[PDB]
């Protein structure tokens, strides 16, 4: 297990444009295309991202390429964020994957709402953090995925992603 296998479980893999849990056009392994309701706007984003006229379909290789870019960009965003970097750097590698998972799903702007959780994680109060993390729109809207990410922060193991 690692961040790539973890997000591949959580996000799936679809080679045609679909709508994510929030209703937004998406492709591949959870690559958000746009928040616009325009399918044409999404297809345009996809063509820009892949570098060819795709007609709304990509290959597995192309999906994995976008995914690798997306994970990298997520982590580099964390390391440029004065609020997030110190918490990330405080964590072990397993918990760092859980942090990237959150940013991948909700963005830095979503994670901005979790200041009190992030403090508890920096303090290594794992059970308290887990409770605070679940008091969220995130948990209520995607509970099974949030439970897996939260278990990862709580335990510092991959137990939620085995089987
Ligand atoms: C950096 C980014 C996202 C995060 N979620 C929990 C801790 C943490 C640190
Ligand atoms: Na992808
Ligand atoms: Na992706
Ligand atoms: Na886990």
């Amino acid at each position: 297990m690692n961040i790539f296998e973890m997000l591949r479980i959580d996000e799936g893999l679809r080679l045609k444009i679909y709508k994510d849990t929030e209703g937004y056009y998406t492709i591949g392994i959870g690559h958000l295309l746009t928040k616009s309701p325009s399918l044409n706007a999404a297809k345009s984003e996809l063509d820009k991202a892949i570098g060819r006229n795709c007609n709304g379909v990509i290959t597995k290789d192309e999906a994995e390429k976008l995914f690798n870019q997306d994970v990298d960009a997520a982590v580099r965003g964390i390391l440029r964020n004065a609020k997030l970097k110190p918490v990330y750097d405080s964590l072990d590698a397993v918990r760092r994957a859980a942090a990237i998972n959150m940013v991948f799903q909700m963005g830095e702007t979503g994670v901005a709402g979790f200041t009190n959780s992030l403090r508890m994680l920096q303090q290594k109060r794992w059970d308290e953090a887990a409770v605070n993390l679940a008091k969220s729109r995130w948990y209520n809207q995607t509970p099974n995925r949030a439970k897996r990410v939260i278990t990862t922060f709580r335990t510092g193991t991959w137990d939620a992603y085995n089987n």
